[PDB]
């Protein structure tokens, strides 16, 4: 028995699984693409109306879900979108990490692309979690992408507006719900904001491998509305976790208004290589060569500084590199700018340096870089978030979002 | 009336252009989408058939066309795609330029793009004109992009083979088809390079505002097969042309085994910014500076480097930097590497200069690598192609194609 509807074809032994609101979806074809098609009830053909539309608006963008076409039954509506592989939720369940390479960031960046791409049309998610994340189909050349799906439950705000009232009852699910939408009062009406904490969540679902900011499943939900984060998978000392601490931390907060926008998530150096790493480094430290001690952007660099450099940096260092600087006077040890301006020393001339100091630098750019942000795992941090001050520049444009 | 074949909808009398084999194509919709139908009479029902595969296989690449859906009638086949709202031909044809800025080099760099994405799925276009190059239909922000259509006449290589029989004919426009596709007298069945050729032509059609490299309409296939082309749209002795003749000069090569790749064109410095410039003299610089003067390497980059630094470079300089650097006479007024060094160190101390010397540069970075570009206008193409011999090399990845 093969079903067919107009241009969607499938069988309905197929099933590839079950949705709310006994919408069903099987795997067919359409156009002899392969597609999965979900039978909609005529009590729900007016919410698969809307999710079409928001759908045809944005497919365009390779971060969401392609959407081709829709065809009538005399008692059910079906809609053909593109056939994925796997769920991100399976991906994290069942993916051995450690051969998987740098492809987890880039699942995030992707996704927080595909929410920048929505959030540029007023279109609010408001359901964002790791099932409707789904891994792409591998391509003609291997390669797997990212998409967003579960329209159903989107919101386009109306023109001129900005928030959007509590009137769609509490749209999302239970644990990945912002407190905003959950909460009993109305301090401010909702808005973009509660789709950043979705994605907070999200990122540290797939960086810790399967845990959530707000605890185990039944008690999630209170503890989002009661502030009870804990991001326990992430060391405080290490470089990488206390980046990812930053935009994390920032894009889960309670306040929504305080939470991140997904073009600044994209510009997070959760997200940057280490030969990019090091270029804010040196940029940050030629724009405050000539930056005089009462100029706010030092003053910003410097406070709060003797924990970054761990009290005196030239004591937190490798000896050949403690030697070599010894040779002048010119870094004070309890500097941040001064260990910035260190490191463009010692990279620009690294040639011209004796071996057994090249030796414990590394090779540049990756190891070097690394030398320094292992001893000191918030320099980066601490330096990026200081040096706001100047994301209307030209030269930092690479590194804020600021048009 | 309206013609309503299934889920496409469209007015007979809203038609778009005309194309060959008496295909006509309208205006219309397809499930609330804006298209444009094609009209398929039935001697062509088969050229269809392949184009609309082909399309299925490639459309997501964002500078290729999108295929939406195709339905047969009692007596036509209709085929729906994308809508777009002009081609690259009346885009050249009637834009001001003056004021379109850097969106022409931006068309380029999509169309080559797209034709990358085609090559790496085995398919070659034979039939590319700046008729088959639309442009897209105004964003939701007010972008535009490039996209490659008319899949008609495409062939999908043969699995494990990277070459063609002429088979079926010569498929292709009269003044783009390159020489190998007409010829008997050649020994190599054509490959994905005859699209280089017409794509070579394309490029320097938007760059000269709707000339060609081959004359005029008739004499132009006759001229293309004796060699006989003509880029006099680009100075001979300015930086910006001598770029563009560099790559087109070779996209339209008689000899297709020495035409670049399409990943190779994306590469080429006819795309860079002026920063990446400058960039690029600096890593080349800073790379050679510890190469010895019996080196390949330098060897290559001195071969020729006479005319290029004009003999003594410091005799062509502004007199301001002359004096600056009179105190140096380490600097030899006929070495090309001389001269790209002594841009390295004035970038470097850029600050510390006498203003006269600085004002005489120009603000970093663009006005002071024009300062050398304007003054030396082989200076980057000398570089470039000498100093392939390091393309394999990761700190000149950013510059090259290799893989
Ligand atoms: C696009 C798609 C949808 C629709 C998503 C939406 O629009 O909400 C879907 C639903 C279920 Br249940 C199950 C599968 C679904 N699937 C897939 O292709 C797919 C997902 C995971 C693994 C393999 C294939
Ligand atoms: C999508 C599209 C097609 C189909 C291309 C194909 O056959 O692949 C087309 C054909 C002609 Br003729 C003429 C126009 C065509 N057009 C356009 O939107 C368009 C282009 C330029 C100016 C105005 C409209």
């Amino acid at each position: 028995s093969v079903v067919i509807v107009g241009k969607i074809s499938f069988c309905p032994k197929d099933v590839l699984g079950h949705g709310a609101e006994g919408t069903i979806v099987y795997r067919g074809m359409f156009d002899n693409r392969d597609v999965a098609v979900k039978r909609i009830l005529p009590e729900c053909f007016s919410f698969a109306d809307r999710e079409v539309q928001l759908l045809r608006e944005s497919d365009e963008h390779p971060n969401v879900i392609r959407y081709f076409c829709t065809e009538k039954d005399r008692q059910f509506q079906y809609i053909a979108i593109e056939l994925c592989a796997a769920t991100l939720q399976e991906y994290v369940e069942q993916k051995d990490f450690a051969h998987l390479g740098l492809e987890p960031i880039t699942l995030l960046q992707q996704t927080t692309s595909g929410l920048a791409h929505l959030h540029s049309l007023n279109i609010v998610h408001r359901d964002l979690k790791p099932h409707n994340i789904l891994i792409s189909m591998p391509n003609a050349h291997g390669k797997i992408k990212a998409m967003i799906s579960d329209f159903g439950l989107c919101k386009k705000l109306a023109v001129g507006r900005h928030s959007f009232s509590r009137r769609s009852g509490v749209p999302g699910t239970e644990g990945w719900i912002a407190p905003e939408m959950l909460s009993e009062d109305c301090k401010e009406n909702p808005t973009y904001t509660v789709d950043i904490f979705s994605a907070g969540c999200v990122f540290y679902y797939v960086i810790s491998e399967g845990s959530h900011p707000f605890g185990k499943s039944l008690q999630r939900q209170a503890n989002i509305l009661l502030g009870a984060c804990s991001l326990d998978c992430l060391h405080p000392e290490k470089h990488e976790d206390v980046i990812a601490r930053e935009l994390i931390e920032k894009m889960i907060a309670m306040d929504p208004q305080k939470r991140p926008s997904a073009k600044h998530v994209l510009k997070h150096p959760f997200f940057w290589s280490l030969e990019k790493q090091l270029q804010f480094f040196q940029d940050v430290s030629d724009r405050i060569e000539k930056e005089s001690l009462d100029g706010p952007i030092v003053k910003q660099l410097e406070r709060g500084g003797r924990a970054v450099v761990k009290m005196d940096w030239r004591e937190n260092i490798t000896v050949p590199l403690q030697t070599d600087l010894r040779k002048f006077r010119t870094y004070k040890g309890g500097s941040v700018r001064d260990l910035l301006r260190a490191m463009r020393n010692k990279k620009h001339h690294y040639r011209e340096l004796p071996a057994e100091v090249r030796e414990t630098l590394g090779s540049l750019p990756d190891d070097f870089v690394c030398y320094f942000t292992s001893r000191f795992p918030h320099l980066l941090a601490h330096t990026y978030r200081a040096m706001e001050l100047c994301s209307h520049e030209r030269l930092f444009q690479p590194y804020y979002f600021h048009e």
